[PDB]
């Protein structure tokens, strides 16, 4: 029979935000890696990037960091605008492209058509459904989700969920792919759009941020009371600054609901202002270079305005 | 004029389990409390009560359980089943009784009558809005409501949350009353339902057992991925074994949606098997004297099933 458990050469389709980060876990744990993108721009100042991750890993993992490590996990990096070339020897194929279903549909084809017949497939969408355009890869067998949050070395949750057609040695091996990749790797068993992460906290974050914009509260207070009544770390306004501001305004404007279009407003005015969350050192609370809290950032709070708005 | 600023005496009424944590919280922070309660058993059983809080102090409050505060705090409380006596001297009454709109009604109309007319009215309610019944005390400017979670001691959030009719000086002696007895006060500015807490708790925990129910995953999964992902050390059903089977059966109940009332039926095999959460040493995870978790508890693991009940 075939099983998928070999994970030496990894592809990685995108090279953003998501994509790099993705792009380094796999690197920084000593697996060969084709960056690839379509868009060259990108790729000539993806060391851009390497070095915010740097600053994230070093922040983050304390003594886990080693700058040699980095230096050749990014050697062990080959960026690449050629497809073929990317999927050539791919043990793992990961597709971090935008969020646009024909945009998947058609990456996905070329992949199934160019990458080896042992591939395992595997897509990092958070806003489509993988039965979507699993079919698309040609082998959807082999094809599942892997997903990933931000900052992903620090909040390393790997969440594997296979369509209705997954095999199981396809579910196993991505399972396997995460624990080599120091991921906690966790099996979603049914097909859901929100997965474990965002099928809570989608209700948590939107439930915090709408007692905000009714003049509830403040953003401080909220997380506060959570912390204290939950015994937990971080509040919604803590974990909005680690999600970020552009994913988050996103979000709130897809709705299509009056009052969270206002939040979204409110956070397009702080990215305007260089403060898009803890990437900036500053959101709904202000962060030194540690990422450590230094205190909620006042601006936002209500004073004696009815809503965040009046 | 009138500002609610001195609070040495305090009437609780209610005796059971979230009203006799508020008696404690009260007296072990230097108040004299009396502990008022209709049903002679409650009052006579009411030892039973101090020894279960001190056992939580004890496993939780580390070096702030001091003995000797505990017994002085026992020794300033008066149980009594004279409503007048209970009232006489008080400067705020704090209603903790069953959630039923009739009987609220019933016992705030003998407070309004027999309180002095300088005591602070504070309920407790977690199902009712306060202003449903804030008229029958028939002094709505001095009634408000204050909440609290579960095991308060640990858990110490006091949310202050007035109606319309509410004065600001009464929501001043809340907060104030709430620092006074070792709480972590905030104002819940406009009058809503769920507070802060149960705002964010509900819909949290629903997304948290839908996903268990409909056999997305195990609840040690569905935590994990909470905690690693959003930095947090306590999950959906570490939570729930804080909050404890009873409140969370009833609350799963009361949705009528079918799913949940099968939650509630295994909450409901699991209490009687003596695991009703952490106050049982065992619910979703088994739990030690000082209250450690020591794991989770593979009978709720789904295994091969589809679902928790196929």
């Amino acid at each position: 029979m075939s099983e998928f458990t070999r994970f030496e050469q990894v592809a990685v389709l995108g090279t953003g935000v998501l994509g790099s980060q993705i792009i380094m876990q796999a690197a920084y744990h000593g697996k060969k890696v084709m960056a690839y993108d379509a868009v060259p721009a990108a790729l000539e100042g993806i060391e851009r990037r390497w070095a915010w991750i740097r600053q994230g890993y070093e922040a983050d993992l304390g003594e886990g960091y080693d700058p040699q490590r980095f230096d050749e996990a990014i050697a062990r990096i080959t960026p690449t605008s050629d497809l073929g070339e990317a999927l050539a020897d791919a043990d793992i194929v990961i597709e971090a492209v935008p969020e646009n279903l024909e945009l998947k549909r058609k990456v996905w084809a070329q992949v199934g058509e160019l990458a080896p017949a042992t591939t395992l497939f595997a897509t990092n969408t958070s806003s489509l459904l993988p039965s979507d355009f699993a079919d698309a890869s040609g082998h959807p067998e082999r094809f599942l989700a892997l997903h990933y949050a931000n900052r992903i070395w620090a909040q390393n949750t790997a969440e594997v969920m296979g369509t209705a057609a997954t095999s199981p040695e396809a579910v196993a091996g991505a399972l396997q792919f995460a624990e080599e990749t120091g991921m906690v790797p966790v099996h979603v068993r049914k097909e859901i759009p929100g997965y474990f992460l965002n099928s809570l906290l989608i209700p948590w974050l939107q439930a915090g941020s709408k007692l905000y914009m009714h003049g509830v509260g403040n953003p401080a207070d909220i997380d506060r009371t959570w912390r204290v009544a939950t015994g937990n770390e971080r509040g919604p306004f803590q974990t909005y600054d680690i999600v970020g501001f552009h994913v988050a305004a996103n979000v709130s404007r897809n709705t299509g609901v009056d009052w969270q279009l206002g939040f979204a407003e409110l956070l397009e005015k702080s990215i305007a202002e260089g403060h898009s969350g803890v990437a900036d050192g500053q959101g709904f609370y202000r962060y030194g270079p540690d990422g450590e809290n230094l205190g909620p950032v006042e601006d936002w709070n209500l004073g004696d305005k009815d809503t965040p708005l009046g």
